[PDB]
């Protein structure tokens, strides 16, 4: 509370003030150890700012430094600011400038249009933009989709490589693995037999481990997808569990299913379900939908697998969930029904974080470059005081300046691999999010669940995506839509809501937006990935992306402001009442003295039904362009009430089922 | 003992006889699981066959399956002899015609010839050979001695990707590590931090766990090489400790100390040893001798690593020996100073067994076919009965056939990475070695560490080494010496005894030869390494290698055939005998009513001073152009016993100090 106008205040006693000489200072570091010139600025920002130093020197306003909150700066200072011998070598406000001339370079009026906006918190972008926009090889994308590239010891390596290189420069990884064949399958060059996935699973586990984001800074992160036909399914599921059997677990990577809604409708008949190696069965992951169906139901026929009790294998994964929090579920067919990207070819997977829906193959690996916009940033008390409005306008507005970031976040980016820089050029996919969705229906008084709340919802969602769409249509006026544009949906006017088969809102003239996309293309394949932001609603102070707060009170004690706010109102704030949030998770239900007005405005996650939770975010998927990180909270987990929700999210159309289950 | 006139005959029973027809039933097998045509015979090898049936179906004798004793022809049963549905489709006297027309090809006289000297049990080849010889891709050697490729991510994977090409299709490895830098050693690319060989060791590791020898054959076999003045050696040489610190170990490998002479000094004379990165003192693995103490002494005064007491580097090795077994111990300086391929580069490693030294590079990968002479073949009872003498010319006649074999292993083999082809048919090494050194001194009536022994000892290798030189010289007359045979050692006339300043024994004209050689090359870089036979001396009944008995009763219960001839010779076998045997690790020193000659002749090798063992190892080195796998037996292991006996082999200059370290 008080904690930042002094520990920021200290930090401005021990770093120089002048941004073009801490930009001296970082490009004329020397690594002392070693004694190599270590440059921590590219050549190119660095004599952008020479020849601008008194504009961009001036232009600074680090009494910014003070937007930030005690963990806020904290976050900052202990992983985002730039060091020179251990000792924090950028304020905040440099940071900043720094990351807005890395994307913008000799365009000075942008960049100062950006320094101001995320200065005064109307967004940021991901971390690893933050952390290495205009240094030497700025590697800004957050999300790699990395496809396996053959079922041979030769592709596996080379997989595992291009993971390792990868890995080298920051950035998480989902790879998928649905072409590997299975335990017990033959292997003709040497008359052997396959151990399967597994101990192959354990071997990209150990690169993770060993490749720590670039040398002691961030151990690997990869999540896996795999179709739950695949042979090894039933040990692939429990790659995280805790117990026993320890060479048949691979604790520090993430499972997460590519669900084909046929296993969804075996699962609901109380069904077969036919497991099959990728060597007996051919093609299932390079088509979806009936395609897959009737393939599927062929070779299942043909006696070219294993069958079971499809609810057999569900219970074993609702188990999983329960323990790990993983597999995640995202269904495979609504991914590629309603992709923009479907002239590619099949889509095999999605992210670490299952926001990113993109395709990738053995030479493309698919990338994105992600933003968050704060959404309580555009309320505006009315022009009376008492009432407060949403600005619509102004987030229209931002969104449009973050989709131009983020398209010369592409261009200006280095590649860790070749084939993501094939894939990137390409198509140009970008991920635009949110952060703050609850602390904007608490500023306006508006509960999680209420019709108002739901309404909201849906029309920022709209706009963001309008924006986005609308700002890339203007790129591809510029410079000419994304190569592969032909083809497309969008070319064909059938935008993110049609594939819904449902109208817009209608906040913003989509007519004239599909009729200029139609003409004149748009720049990137894709704009809309709300994502966790589990580092950046950190630094901006807001709570992460789209979901409801877990707790009205953290850890140093920190109780929502909002709800504080409230209590010393109504002259109930007292000793009594911090009692009942400190051993309460958090939560103001059933409390006594307690208006029910602040009840239904600070629920609990764990207070709100998930039937709710799954229908905004169904409602808010119509104008997502790829998915967004839907984890789902249970207090009392049962196979019933697990159930109930996986098929509720499936038969609303969402393509992220589930990212986590968090539980208790 | 008669458990062989019957398993034997029961296998008889269960398998075709003649040979065509167990080769056109392995030919035209075809894989029931995924009805794959599977043949296990080469289209060449199934042709020859086919042109030449009456000749090799009437040339083998089935008799000869009764070669083979009990635990002998198990080992061959469960690894050896082909199986076509988990069935044993080969006999014994078909591997030995597949394996002699693997190597021979359209000679079929030099087949029949193979085929009778093996069957008859002169000699065999290794492992690999057995399996693989006329088999569709016949990757017939065991050795691969592979260089790390950059210290670099991407020369990293790519080494790894080459180790697990290499260990799907059988062999070990030896890796050298030499040039990837220590903990904490910058990282300029990302601005980060290095956590040295142990995160990178486990990535090998788990490789050699996931790729089995050809899918679910056996575990790959990795050692590692490392100099001792590597900054991360303290953890390097605990690799395979028992206890705790799980995240540091890699107990699927195994460790082995590339020492230079300086190191011995500065341990003899109590002084300092510095460890370094090798970024911080480059080249120092790219040198050996006079050369090396100059550059690490230049390197060590300008401060450019860490010095501490060498004795404590030292006992922390000696530790690691007592409890493990390992490392192993090659020295560099005896290595490089005293091989034919010196006019290649330095050499960097041995390999997993300690026999192998041989060059390699990034792009040279060494390999190496081997061999072993079944020493008590050439036993001869004399012109009169009663005295026994050794057949010399009739094992320089069988080392000459061998020493083609495995030049026509080189030509014929399938490569498992283009590195390992690029580097044997520039310099063609072989290996030849010797099994049944322990039954020979026996059945001639000479104790390990008599004199007697001790000549005849030098003599066998004396003639082993001048044969395969001999034989070498005649097929470079033929097909031209080895490409790299210009500037050779050998090419001056220079032997391997001449390396340690020696002259010969004399039993053959070395000078004739050397005249031959120099004017006609060798088609062979190196011939001899004699190794474990751990698999090979058991499927022919004989002792390993070169090493005494290490029980005269193994385990069934199995007697020294030839202490038990002597015992009911002398009337004293009978059950009070048996009793000290069964309890006294099969030891016959102290037993009450037991001559001394068969104390003397029937010494456990853990009752043989490995001061002699150490001296015979000293005393054919001299004939042997690589190395050879020396294992050191300790009963009451201590600090300065095993100083005493690292020491002693060094002043002896040994280039294999220590295999394994064996206990108790
Ligand atoms: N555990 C284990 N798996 C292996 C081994 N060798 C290959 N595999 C696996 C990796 C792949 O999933 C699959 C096929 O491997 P490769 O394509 O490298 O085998 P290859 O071309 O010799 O035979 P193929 O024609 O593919 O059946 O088998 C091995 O030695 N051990
Ligand atoms: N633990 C860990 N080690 C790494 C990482 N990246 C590189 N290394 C190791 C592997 C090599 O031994 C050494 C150098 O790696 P690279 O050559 O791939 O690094 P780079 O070229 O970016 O920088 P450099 O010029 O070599 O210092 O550092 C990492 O992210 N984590
Ligand atoms: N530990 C991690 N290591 C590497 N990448 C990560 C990690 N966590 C998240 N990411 C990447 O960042 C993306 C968005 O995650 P988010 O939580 O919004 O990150 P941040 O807020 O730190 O930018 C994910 O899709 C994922 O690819
Ligand atoms: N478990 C193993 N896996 C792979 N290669 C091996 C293994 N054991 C030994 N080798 C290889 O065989 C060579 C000789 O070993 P040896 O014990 O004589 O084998 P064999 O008698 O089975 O032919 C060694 O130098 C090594 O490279
Ligand atoms: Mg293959
Ligand atoms: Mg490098």
């Amino acid at each position: 509370t008080l904690a930042a106008r002094i520990a920021i205040s200290n930090l401005h006693k021990q770093t120089t003030k002048q941004f073009s000489k801490v930009v001296e200072d970082l490009y004329r570091y020397v690594n002392a150890a070693t004694g190599k010139p270590a440059p921590m600025i590219s050549d190119d920002v660095y004599n952008i700012v020479m020849e601008n130093k008194d504009k961009l020197n001036s232009a600074i306003v680090y009494d910014r430094d003070f937007q930030y909150s005690y963990f806020g700066f904290k976050t900052l200072e202990r992983s985002y600011l730039l060091r020179i011998n251990g000792q924090v070598a950028e304020r905040p406000q440099h940071l900043i400038m720094r990351v807005a001339l890395g994307i913008h370079g000799r365009d000075i009026e942008a960049a100062l249009e950006t320094y101001n906006l995320m200065s005064l918190k109307y967004f940021t972008h991901a971390s690893p933009t933050l952390f290495n926009a205009g240094t030497p090889k700025p590697q800004m994308s957050s999300c790699f989709l990395v496809a396996m590239k053959e079922d041979s010891i030769e592709g596996i390596y080379d997989t595992l490589k291009e993971c390792a290189l990868i890995s080298k420069t920051a950035g998480g990884i989902g790879l998928h693995i649905h072409n590997i064949r299975s335990t017990g399958s033959y292997i003709a060059g040497t008359n052997g037999t396959s151990n399967g996935l597994i101990p192959m699973i354990r071997v990209f586990n150990n690169t993770a481990r060993y490749v720590d984001q670039g040398g002691n800074k961030r151990p690997g992160a990869f999540a896996l997808y795999l179709e739950p036909w695949h042979a090894d399914i039933f040990d692939f599921i429990d790659i995280r569990k805790n117990h026993g059997k320890e060479e048949i677990r691979a604790r520090d990577l993430f499972p997460a299913l590519w669900i084909p809604d046929l296993f969804m409708k075996r699962v609901e008949e109380n069904g077969t379900w036919t497991l099959f190696s990728p060597t007996s069965a051919p093609g299932l992951s390079d088509c979806y939908g009936d395609e897959f169906e009737a393939l599927y139901t062929r070779y299942e026929k043909e006696g070219r697998g294993k069958t079971i009790k499809a609810q057999k294998l569900w219970y074993s994964i609702l188990e999983a969930q329960t323990e790990t929090g993983t597999p995640f579920v995202v269904y495979k067919d609504a991914c590629n029904r309603k992709s923009n990207q479907k002239n590619l070819g099949v889509i095999k997977s999605s992210n670490l974080c299952c926001e990113i829906v993109e395709y990738s193959a053995p030479d493309e690996t698919a990338v994105c470059n992600l933003a968050s916009v704060a959404l309580p940033a555009f309320i505006e008390t009315s022009e009376d005081g008492k009432t407060s409005t949403y600005n619509f306008k102004k987030l229209h507005e931002i969104a449009k300046v973050v989709t131009r970031n983020l398209n010369r976040v592409i261009d200006r980016n280095y590649y860790p691999v070749e084939e993501a820089r094939k894939s990137n050029m390409r198509h140009r996919p970008i991920a635009l999010g949110v952060q703050g969705l609850a602390d904007t229906f608490m500023l306006l008084r508006l509960p999680f669940d209420s019709e108002e709340a739901r309404l909201l919802n849906i029309q920022i969602f709209e706009t963001i995506y309008h924006a986005s769409m609308e700002a890339s249509c203007e790129l591809a006026q510029k410079d000419g839509p994304y190569e592969t544009f032909q083809g497309s949906p969008a070319s064909q006017g059938i935008l993110q809501f049609d594939m819904w088969d449902q109208k817009p809102y209608g906040m913003w003239d989509w007519d004239t937006l599909r009729k200029d996309i139609m003409k004149h293309g748009v720049r990137n394949s894709l704009t809309m990935a709300p994502m966790p932001t589990a580092s950046t609603s950190q630094i901006l102070g807001y709570n992460e992306c789209f979901e409801p707060v877990t707790s009205n009170m953290y850890s140093f004690q920190v109780v929502n402001p909002y709800l504080l706010r409230d209590l010393v109102d109504l002259g109930i704030w007292d000793e009594g009442m911090k009692q009942y949030l400190i051993t309460q998770n958090g939560s103001i239900q059933g409390l006594p003295n307690v208006p029910q007005e602040l009840k239904d405005l600070y629920k609990t996650v764990w207070e709100i039904s998930q039937k709710t939770i799954i229908n905004m975010a169904a409602d808010r998927s119509v104008y997502i362009d790829q998915s967004h990180s839907l984890n789902l909270f249970l207090r009392a987990p049962t196979m019933g009430k697990l159930t109930s929700m996986h098929f509720y999210g499936w038969k609303k159309g969402l393509k992220t089922g589930m990212y986590y289950l968090r539980t208790q």
